[PDB]
RNA sequence: GUUCGCGAAAUUUUACUUCGUGGACAUUUGGUCAAUUUGAAACAAUACAGAAUCAGCAGUUCCCCUGCAUAAGGAUGAACCGUCAAAGAGAUUUGUUUU
């Protein structure tokens, strides 16, 4: 219905090499790390703050 | 009656022409492109078999690990002990080592 934002896809440091539908991906390797292992910690971060 | 093959004759061995001889000697069917053209009905145009592939996440079902909640259930440590507050009136007592 467009009432709830589009899920993006869950990226983690496997599956980090096969998700081509980000921009960095190849083109700036090390940022793309950031990217990726931040959304990690996110994720976990929101498991930590749900539980407190 | 049609052809192929062997033997004989007339001429220059194979060749034509004829005699004696061994076979072979049926026709059809199962063979239609579909789609489209206002007319006494024909196959004439008009097409013409051309009549999408790699990758990612999530979601259902079970299992393990780690959190927090909730229901129950347990184990252990924590040195010191419980039958009021204010004001007013009446009754009783009160020379030299530690100020």
């Amino acid at each position: 219905l467009g009432l709830l934002p589009k899920p993006e896809p869950k990226v983690k440091l496997s599956n980090m090499m096969s998700v081509f539908e980000n921009d960095q991906n190849i083109t700036d390797p090390t940022a793309w790390e950031k990217v990726v292992k931040d959304q990690v910690d996110l994720r976990k971060r929101k498991h930590l703050e749900e539980n407190e």
